[PDB]
């Protein structure tokens, strides 16, 4: 199936592999703001950056939003964009808002490259295929917005979550379509 298309300046890709084994400028983690230790891709993300990586995610949060940004330390990347997951507002708000956000920043920071995991999947509130949807609909709507911008855009799904891998690359060539 699809797993790669362009739009304009922008290269969207879906990827079956490990979020903290990428390169890429920037890195994209998914946490509780409360405690980056739980969930599979903060626990991820944490093992293979290293301790010195929570400390300034605690330092910078004590200094303080939907997204913050720190080091890559021993990830292969510049800077990893943590999306905080604030409990008091809806999912699929957090979701579009904090992917616009991440998106803006890019062009802020100068990134060519940015990784997300599947983010917005893996929750009781979010459908797989809604989570697609909104990620999807912020990528397209910043390549209008942005057409100068040259990013590629990179959708890391775990390798055993077939049904999401699934549900990303149907959203994806429905995109295609609609853009041919």
């Amino acid at each position: 199936s699809m797993n790669a298309m362009v739009v304009n300046n922008l290269t969207l890709q879906i990827v079956q592999g490990h979020i903290e084994w990428q390169t890429a400028d920037v890195i994209v983690n998914s946490v509780n703001p409360h405690d980056i230790t739980v969930g599979p891709v903060a626990k991820s993300i944490l093992q293979q950056a290293g301790v010195e990586m929570k400390s300034e995610f605690l330092a910078t949060k004590a200094k303080q939003q939907l997204v913050l940004v720190t080091k890559g330390f021993n990830l292969f990347c510049k800077y990893i964009y943590h999306v905080l997951w604030h409990s008091e507002f809806p999912k699929p708000q957090i979701l579009k808002h904090a992917m616009k956000e991440c998106l803006e920043k890019c062009i802020e920071q100068n990134i060519t490259s940015i990784s997300f995991p599947a983010l917005g999947t893996g929750n009781m509130e979010i459908k797989k295929e809604t989570a697609a949807e909104i990620l999807f609909d912020e990528v397209l709507t910043f390549a209008k917005d942005h057409v100068k911008h040259q990013l590629t855009v990179k959708f890391v799904i775990f390798p055993t979550d077939l049904e999401i891998y699934k549900a990303f690359s149907s959203e994806m060539a429905k995109r295609s379509k609609m853009l041919s």
